[PDB]
């Protein structure tokens, strides 16, 4: 079966051997079976530490033969012919078997072993295909590093049948448990790719390990930011963890009043406070939500973080800054026309519509205050309010309606924005009482319906006010001793960036006081 | 007396009066009167606008004559001959007596006017000098402008004995109410910037004419500018008053805590402010102090703002950003080491010097919160306590005395700060008990002896903390409607510039929120 070569090749791998190696054939009495079986004895002669095992009454192929260890089941079973071009990966499956390890990462081989599933592959082969020698070796690789990973690699040329029953149209053909996974070439990092789900769990497990922080700050917008700096600069032990770092700013372009830049960008921004945040000694931890917080049962104790990925941080103590999320229309061409005139900030995006038409989408007061602020600088204001009346103070509502440019259009609920490719061009709303469809023409769609603070997972932990707002004083102290807040998810009164990093300045110093005061 | 060229030019010249003029002379019978008398004589035969009286009765000098017009007794005397280099000023004198207009400058001329005390002057020249003339027909010309300012030119070679009593060392030599005034050539506005102090007063009357403001910002640091920008966006009649634009940055160097800037420096940050206000309509009034506010009476009226120079300013709303001032060592080599060693702000060097030893001036929260801070960073902190003992927080200090690399010095006065030519390099000090003078080897002196906040103005008018500060609540509201407060001059706690930046942004925001409720 072997020739010269092939023997030579073999026999110079095999002293590569430490452990001993099995090769238990299952076979009949066809001309392959025998063939196999005069290949395997042709194996065991060139060593010493392998042998040539038959038991021909286990419930698999015929021909077919395992690669395992004495005293063990555990390994790839290739069934019909391992030669042609799958020589090299008979080889390689009697190496790693055997003791010799792979080329392969370590980060892989890790990730190989802690694969946390049930998984069986049959992988179809034929003698003559290139692409599959690669497929099967890497599954082949998994069967000896992880035990719930079982491979078997099958000759087309000896099950036919198999082929044609279960549709192969081409090799390698790849089944898990039965179903489709693969066809063409895959890699070892691909296929591992493919089926692992442990990430999340690794991430905790890397967190799980972090010594305790002076101060662990949650939330990595400008306030967490500017935190992290104000703190890190102090040289205490700073942990600045977030979902996005650049929170809110990362979906806007245009920024005309960040105190002294008389225009930056969003995107740029981040980019700045990144980098400001880098020059000191922050542990920036990034993807991650806190889901918890655990306050500690004394002054003086840990607050803990538990994250959404199940780990659990620790910290002296915590600014909270996790900031909020505005409401919005859920309806066609909002998402689409976002800075492009479709806005949720009136202080900010007011000053761009001089001459031009807009909406204010809300009633309450956020809503009729931008109204009234719009409608001194644009050529026209129009306010939807969904309910049969505003809710919005009535001095507000008093204010508005003396306004000449101004119109007010109350059961009224948004159902479209319309524009031209690039910008708004229109808004579309339906009248929730007759259910008559209308549209306004107008460049400017100023969203106001409210505010969400990023908070809920804070419920029960420290006190909120009735609009989800982490309440806090002058120092940015919450009501839980060692657990401050800074920007938006606080009840400071007005949401902008020069506000949010002044807030996450004065939490960072206040939390800085208040670890000399009990340390 | 003239030749032909000079009555030539002297009639060409009477030809441009429109008013008439008189030349009364006061002689005796020594021969320069008599040329005096043929003088006056030629000129009035050239102009039917221009009359020779004589009255030898008054009490000025034999001979002089005065330039006037019909009906006055206003207006340059000459004494002695005004011919020579004087022939033009002669000239000059007549015009603009007889009508003639001046070349010079209104804004020059109105000032001239405006002068307001009472001088005489005398100007001692000669026939062959030519750096009389520009001053003697300065003085002239402010002779005829305002009548408190009187002008007698005297010929030094008719009146000798003047020269000599007068001790007179060169010509033009010009006394004003019997006092040496000037010497050598100098110009009308130079002489008119010698005695006008009427600037203060001018600058007062250009103010007092303003429009009332929707908005006035009084203080033009970091916080009064940043409120300017967030008020002019919005379209409103936006003033922003102020001592010096750009507040407390302007004596410092290196800034490296505002937020999303690794590194600015004081002057560049406060350039940066002024180009992101003046993007916007503001009105800024700088190199001016409010020194009262007078609430509206009423909620919904006008405040007003009174200036030092005299001024009230009016306006809907009011925001107080005057900051404050940190109170100093008062030592030789304190202002010469600013930035070179001496700072004010933990928070802003504390990170300059690791590995290096540094002390704090003061034993209050803040000298020995600083302190504590210090020394988490610095090689090793000395506090210095002027008083028997410290005041601070006794968990403070106990804190501090727990740590090793700090020293505390009781009843301990600075009384120089020593440096190389360059940077400090040390501190003396008194032992106030003892009178023991004695040196410490330092890099940095961080004087925490407390802080000024500029409200003494305010006193009686809102309501302020025990240390002077405005007491603001969440929105920035003091305890009078419609007036606000940013910054360092109020009760936030900690005062740093991105902290002063957000606050005036909060303010500003309330500010418009309260205009919109009560206009
Ligand atoms: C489109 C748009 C444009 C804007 N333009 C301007 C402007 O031109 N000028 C201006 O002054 N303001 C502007 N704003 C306002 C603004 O950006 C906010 O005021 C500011 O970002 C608030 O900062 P923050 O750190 O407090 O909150 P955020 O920016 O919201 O940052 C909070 C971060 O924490 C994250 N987070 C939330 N929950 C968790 C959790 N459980 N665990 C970990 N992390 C969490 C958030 O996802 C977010 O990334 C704009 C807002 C929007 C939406
Ligand atoms: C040397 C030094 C270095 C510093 N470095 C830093 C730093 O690196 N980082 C940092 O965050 N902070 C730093 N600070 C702190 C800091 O600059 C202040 O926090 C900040 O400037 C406060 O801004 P403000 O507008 O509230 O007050 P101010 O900056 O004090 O501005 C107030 C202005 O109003 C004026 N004014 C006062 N009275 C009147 C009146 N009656 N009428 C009209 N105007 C008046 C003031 O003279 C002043 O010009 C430093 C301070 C000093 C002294």
């Amino acid at each position: 079966m072997l020739d010269t070569n092939m023997k030579t090749q073999l026999k110079a791998y095999l002293e590569k051997l430490t452990k001993p190696v099995e090769l238990i054939a299952t076979l009949d009495d066809s001309a392959k079976s025998a063939e196999i079986k005069e290949l395997l004895a042709e194996i065991a002669e060139l060593s010493d530490k392998v042998t040539f095992k038959e038991d021909n009454s286990l419930p698999v192929r015929k021909p077919s033969f395992l690669i395992t260890n004495p005293g063990s089941n555990q390994g790839p079973r290739f069934a019909g012919s391992p030669l042609g071009h799958e020589f090299t990966s008979l080889v390689l499956a009697l190496l790693w078997t055997g003791g010799h390890p792979s080329k392969e990462a370590q980060s892989l081989l890790e990730q190989i072993r802690h694969i946390d599933g049930d998984f069986e592959f049959e992988t179809y082969y034929s003698l003559s295909c290139h692409n599959c020698p690669d497929v099967v070796q890497a599954l082949n690789l998994m069967s000896v590093l992880n035990p719930r990973i079982k491979h078997t690699a099958i000759d087309g040329g000896t099950f036919q049948n198999e082929i044609t029953d279960r549709n192969v149209m081409g090799v390698p053909a790849v089944f898990v448990n039965g179903k489709e996974f693969g066809q063409g070439r895959m890699t070892l990092t691909e296929i591992v790719a493919k089926i692992d789900t442990g990430a999340e769990k690794r991430a905790a497990e890397e967190l799980n390990k972090r010594d305790a922080y002076d101060v662990l700050i949650v939330g990595s917008g400008p306030a967490g930011a500017a935190a992290a700096i104000y703190s890190a600069r102090k040289g205490i032990r700073t942990g600045l963890m977030g979902e996005r770092f650049g929170g809110q700013i990362l979906d806007t372009v245009d920024i005309e009043n960040y105190i002294s830049v008389p225009k930056t960008e969003g995107q740029k921004l981040a980019g700045a406070l990144k980098v400001h945040v880098d020059e000191y000694d922050v542990d920036v931890i990034d993807s991650q939500s806190a889901s918890k917080l655990i306050p500690a049962a004394v002054e003086g104790g840990l607050h803990q973080i538990e994250t959404a990925s199940g780990a659990v941080l620790k910290a002296r103590s915590i600014i909270v800054a996790t900031g909020a999320k505005w409401r919005n229309m859920n309806v066609p061409g909002e998402d689409q026309y976002r800075t492009k005139g479709v806005t949720y900030c009136p202080h900010c995006d007011g000053p761009l519509f001089k001459g031009k038409r807009v909406a204010v989408i809300g009633g309450g007061n956020s809503g009729v205050e931008a109204a009234i602020d719009l409608a001194g600088i644009v050529e026209h204001v129009t306010l939807l309010e969904f309910a049969p009346e505003m809710k919005a103070d009535q001095v507000l509502q008093d204010k508005l309606r003396s306004l000449k440019n101004v119109d007010i259009i109350l059961n009224a609920q948004t159902t479209e924005v319309k524009g031209d490719g690039s910008k708004v061009v229109g808004l579309e709303y339906r009248d929730r009482v007759s259910g008559d469809i209308h549209n306004i023409e107008l460049a400017g769609i100023f969203v106001q319906i409210g505010l969400l603070p990023n908070t809920n997972w804070l419920e029960g932990a420290v006190e909120r006010n009735r609009m989800g707002e982490i309440i806090i004083d002058a120092k940015c102290e919450t009501n839980v001793k060692g657990v401050f807040a800074a920007g938006d998810c606080t009840t400071v009164p007005y949401k902008q960036i020069i506000i949010a990093t002044g807030e996450g300045a004065k939490a960072s110093l206040s939390a800085f006081d208040y670890l000399i005061r009990t340390k």
